[PDB]
């Protein structure tokens, strides 16, 4: 997603955490000044800007490009190294967890699991690697020329014209998704990835003309939204299980 996308993920998620969660992530955002769940979300997009070797280190953890494999994920052959989403999810919600680390060394990992769990909700994120998740498919959207990455990461959450103030409220107007019946870190990431791919190869997703408007946005930003509210949901569920799950009987 662009910023509107995490930041909505994250802000949709905040609202749902557990107390212990609520407590733990309030601690360790307390350790950055200004930091809010949404304000950290864009955070591992930025990286350009504020840490060029991170960014480096972490620009595959973004995509896991399986639809040429029908959507089903093999971790040696779709990511070696470690070098997607899926992994790099697993990775930092294991070291955000590890109470024995750093509070600096679990915000970081805080901000990836804050916004990978939004990008492994990005249909565009988990598709074709031939053609770069859709970026190499140029398209006029009304009078204006984008590619079918950027229309699902921005471009029709655009369309609303709404401020987070405004769109957070429409997201939580949606009837709740089914989520797992229980969060498990190490597993959930390969199910999600594969959910958002079907989506991507889902009829007319890929649109069939390279003039499209209003009815490709009617049709599909539903779609859109529905996943940025069940992308908050399972971030929320996440949290709780990685943050929130601590057996404590002190008063
Ligand atoms: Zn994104
Ligand atoms: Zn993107
Ligand atoms: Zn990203």
């Amino acid at each position: 997603w662009g910023a509107q996308g995490h930041r909505l993920v994250a802000e949709v998620a905040d609202a749902r955490l557990n107390p212990t969660a609520r407590a733990e992530v309030d601690r360790l955002l307390a350790t950055e000044p200004d930091a809010t769940l949404a304000s950290i979300a864009p955070w591992a997009d930025q990286l350009r800007a504020k840490d060029p070797g991170l960014g480096r280190r972490s620009a595959g953890w973004h995509y896991v490009n399986i639809a040429e494999d029908n959507c089903h994920y093999e971790a040696p052959k779709h990511c070696r190294n470690g070098n997607c989403i899926v992994e790099a999810l697993k990775a930092q919600s294991t070291i955000l967890g590890d109470r024995s680390l750093t509070d600096g060394e679990r915000l970081q990992a805080l901000k990836f699991v804050v916004h990978l769990v939004g990008d492994i909700h990005q249909p565009m994120h988990a598709g074709y690697a031939h053609d770069k998740g859709g970026n190499d498919f140029q398209l006029q959207f009304g009078n204006r020329g984008t590619n079918l990455h950027s229309l699902w990461d921005s471009g029709m959450l655009n369309t609303r014209k709404l401020d987070d103030a405004g769109y957070l409220p429409l997201l939580q107007s949606q009837r709740a998704p089914k989520l797992a019946r229980q969060s498990n870190p190490q597993r959930d990431p390969q199910t999600w990835a594969e959910a958002s791919c079907r989506i991507s190869m889902q009829a007319g997703v890929y649109p069939a003309t390279r003039k499209i408007g209003d009815e490709y946005t009617e049709r599909y930003r539903p779609l859109a939204e529905a996943q940025l509210r069940l992308a908050g949901e399972n971030l929320a569920q996440l949290l709780n299980r990685v943050l929130g799950a601590r057996l404590e009987h002190h008063h």
